[PDB]
């Protein structure tokens, strides 16, 4: 079978006991990973599997690198593989950082996977912006608020119209507005959280607009635009 | 001692997070959420959960409400100076439309150590019981709790793609109405992960059927990539 296991964002205690089972059950691995620019693999997801004590002869990566981002294609170049081991009896999941049906490539093996036969499974895990509200501890929302979540936006205009409708604003993969994040928080003068790496070794979480002029965002890092960030230890406001 | 608001998940207890239930284990004390109703019966899905992890009965608080209560704060306060580990237990996650946020706030408006370890929301684990992304490439995600009116839903579902709706009991008795003037991929979704769980993606079983408060709506098009539509 083939399951769609979700590690949980980053915190590698995180884990669901169910997925962390899972894994400790499948016969192969598939993580999905990045090149940047003469190889030298990175991968947030081996990082995290690297902490499970599993067997490493049992991990796929897939890889080709940050762009579209062709994840779409690499996942489909190894679903191939993936109904072998699959008809051969054996127990595949493919790993998902967060949730695996929340903006995740692996939507495309399960989608392919069903169709196809062949049993097939999603276990959930904690959304980054999830994740990201508990490790500055404060709420992302309360009673009838709406929580509006956004990806991959194409200009900062954008970002700004939906907070004038909606209390909660979420924005990730924040490497396409990387140079406009800035400026747009200075105009907006009103309560943010960056979230960069929630969980992981290079974790860096920030209210402070002063703290970000010079910082590079990179592809794990999102946005949460709100009144409840007011409640953050991070916040002056207590 | 200190105060921990643990996160549950949202009903099926293999999806406690591995750091929750440790900390559930080590607490001296927990504190749950619970509702009683105008006969007296008790409902608590959090103790339902609770008694899924062979934690020591003895240990267990329940904190009950109508169905104020932010008012549980002694003991809790007093357990914590006493030098005692403390938790407050939230379905789903703690952070996410959760009551376990007054008592934080009210904590941390004290001298109180307190953190907050995240669980999975309902919607979530919603998606995944249903076999179907909530989420692809650009897509937004917009998520309402108990609407003032329907058309509230309506007014959203034109201007964005995937809508969640959570506390829908606010709009129980125009459910079905709606559902056959959209005519589009919806996921009901009943007590995922706990016992009676229940999810659809027929309008024809929603007819006969009692819409309780731990239910929630999915409206997306993506809802046809599972494998109930
Ligand atoms: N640990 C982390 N910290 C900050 N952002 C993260 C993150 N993990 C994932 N993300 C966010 O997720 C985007 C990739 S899309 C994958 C989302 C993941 N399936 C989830 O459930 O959250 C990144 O651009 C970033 O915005
Ligand atoms: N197991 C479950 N199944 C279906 N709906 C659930 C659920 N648990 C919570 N809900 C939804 O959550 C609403 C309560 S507000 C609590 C939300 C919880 N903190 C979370 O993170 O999901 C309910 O009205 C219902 O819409």
């Amino acid at each position: 079978s083939i399951i769609s296991v979700s590690l949980g964002p980053g915190d590698p205690g995180l884990i669901t006991v169910k997925a962390l089972s899972q894994l400790r059950e499948a016969d192969v691995i598939y993580y999905p990973g990045t090149v940047s620019a003469s190889g030298a693999v990175t991968s947030v997801a081996l990082d995290i599997l690297k902490e499970f004590d599993l067997d490493p002869s049992k991990l796929r990566g897939m890889l080709v690198p940050m762009s579209r981002g062709a994840a779409e294609a690499s996942y489909a170049a190894n679903y191939a593989s993936m109904a072998e081991e699959v008809q051969a009896g054996r127990r595949v999941a493919v790993v998902s950082v967060g949730d695996g049906g929340f903006y995740s490539t692996a939507s495309a093996i399960i989608e392919r996977a069903r169709r196809d036969g062949l049993d097939c499974s999603m276990t959930p895990g904690i959304p980054a912006f999830i994740a990201a509200g508990s490790a500055a501890g404060m709420p992302l929302a309360l009673q009838s608020d709406s929580v509006l979540v956004l990806a991959q936006i194409d200009e900062i205009g954008e970002l700004e119209r939906a907070l004038v409708t909606h209390s909660t604003v979420v924005v990730m993969k924040l490497s396409t507005v990387r140079d406009e994040l800035v400026s747009f928080l200075e105009r907006y003068a009103k309560p943010f959280l960056y979230a960069e790496k929630v969980g992981m070794a290079g974790e860096f979480i920030t209210m402070e607009v002063d703290a970000l002029r010079s910082r590079a965002i990179p592809y794990f890092s999102l946005l949460v635009c709100s009144p409840h960030c007011r409640q953050s230890t991070l916040s002056p406001f207590a």
